[PDB]
DNA sequence: GTAGACCTGGACG
DNA sequence: CGTCCAGTCTAC
């Protein structure tokens, strides 16, 4: 998942589990039921907790919990996702991760490829630190200046990708709608992008990201699609009101656009086994 | 810059 | 079966 993927679960969470008491966790597959996590037996011993917050930023996800006999030394469980990384109230397949709430409550984790990691720690700094490796919110903050773009010599799509240079929460088909929508050739330098084409690329990327976080059904929420229409969304990015009611994509994994240009899976970012393919269409961008 | 790996598939010939 | 495709870290 990615940005409005990662914070709509977050909302969900919010919903069922905010005020819920933890009382245990379990990984009954993947990674950690072979390695345990990072400050899980201290974690464990210091269970139950109570759930106080679940925010994002990005890609990254982390739960809040305290002691309602102690207030301080609270708990934070860390989540990054990789490509297959889903939330769920019941156990689907692939399931990584078992907690267990008050009253017979159930939240599942569930991760085919295992590329998700989970980390636990009772530090407030080691966390301040985490969110500071990471750039602004595309999704959740409004005044982002994104004219630092103009200081890179590197390819506009490469540093969409980054999450620390511009901003964080873009991911992979997100930059090939919101480069598409902009006209913008993803080959093309940060440093000779024009003032018109940054404040023109910062409204898709309000737009794009808006768009994601308000639909129901992308295909990688899959286990929260009947929770993603069940409850309302924040009000992120106020004065941009897109027009679809459902996030479709128009360049991305398609061989042609809605227009009938050609689309062209280039790999411009990565070298190695990392590439990626950046889905464009020239006769647009 | 370029290379690999972590892991488990789905879709296609 | 065989071949492509599908977030982030490491090393020369």
């Amino acid at each position: 998942p990615e940005g409005p993927e990662v914070a709509l679960t977050a909302d969900i969470l919010e919903k069922y589990f905010k005020g819920k008491t933890l009382e245990y966790i379990d990984f009954i597959s993947g990674r950690y039921s072979k390695s345990e996590p990072e400050g899980y037996d201290d974690f464990i011993a210091n269970l139950p907790l109570k759930v106080s917050n679940v925010d994002t930023k990005g890609k990254f996800l982390w739960f809040e919990l305290f002691d309602p006999n102690d207030k301080s030394n609270k708990w934070y469980i860390w989540n990054t996702f990789g490509l297959t990384d889903m939330w769920s109230l019941f156990e689907a397949k692939y399931t990584r991760a078992v907690l267990s709430f008050d009253n017979e409550l159930m939240a599942y984790f569930s991760d085919m490829r295992n590329f998700g990691t989970f980390k636990f720690s009772n530090s407030e700094k080691e966390l301040k630190r985490k969110l500071n490796e990471l750039g602004p919110d595309f999704l959740k903050n409004d005044d982002i200046d994104i004219s630092k773009i103009k200081k890179y010599k590197q390819p506009i799509v490469a540093l969409l990708m980054d999450q620390k240079k511009i901003g964080s929460g873009l991911g992979n088909y997100l930059v090939a709608e919101i480069l598409y929508r902009a006209k913008i050739d993803p080959h093309k330098l940060g440093s000779n992008l024009t003032d018109q084409e940054i404040e023109n690329l910062w409204y898709w990327i309000k737009y794009e990201t808006k768009l994601a976080y308000d639909s129901n059904h992308i295909g990688y929420m899959v286990n929260l699609e009947n929770e993603s229409s069940k409850i309302g969304r924040k009000n992120y990015h106020p004065n941009i009101h897109p027009t679809e009611k459902e996030f479709d994509f128009l360049v991305y994994r398609k061989k042609k656009d809605p227009n009938g240009n050609k689309v062209i899976a280039d790999k411009i970012i990565g070298s190695g086994k990392n590439k990626r393919t950046t889905y464009w269409a020239p006769a647009i961008q």
